[PDB]
């Protein structure tokens, strides 16, 4: 058996805290090579409701949407937090998340 | 009295749980001020040769920023204080290494 290792663009389900909620969707930004070597990935958390916040990026589903919070970049231990794969975002969704991060940090 | 609010390039001392550590601020004052959050990368005193290290050179002591370990933190809630400021070239190298990881 080989462990699922997140690649860039994956939408994962990952525990964001042992003390409660114990999971949330996140969009992985870093590439497989890095994620596999380090056991870490850069990702942004997702929520279900959009508030019109400027750094929101809509994750568009067949019947229902989600929202990635592009300013809330997190470096996390995806292996230690039991990341599993929920799906994959569109190329343009990943691109927009990165473009918004770029607006914020030099 | 008014609170210190981090600007881009600031080296801050901030509680990292569960506690305090230095971090380099990457996001602009306006964002940090409006949100109470900032994007930063943690620092350590000892370089280990990790590929995403960026050496920070100071008057007395040195250390490294871990450029891959970008994180969004509640700086105001974690009691951030100012330790100093990184050189433009140091900030640029940190951003360059992030872009290698998370660039288009």
């Amino acid at each position: 058996v080989s462990r699922y290792v997140p690649d860039m663009g994956d939408l994962i389900w990952v525990d964001f805290d042992p003390t409660k909620a114990g999971h949330r969707p996140a969009v992985v930004l870093s590439p497989f090579m890095y994620n596999n070597k380090t056991g870490m990935c850069l990702c942004v958390p997702c929520t279900t409701q959009s508030k019109g916040y400027p750094f929101e990026v809509v994750l568009s589903g067949q019947e229902r949407d989600g929202v990635a919070l592009a300013d809330q970049v997190k470096s996390i231990a995806w292996r230690a937090r039991g990341a599993t794969k929920k799906g994959t975002v569109a190329p343009e969704e990943l691109q927009l998340i990165k473009a918004k991060i770029n607006v914020l940090i030099g």
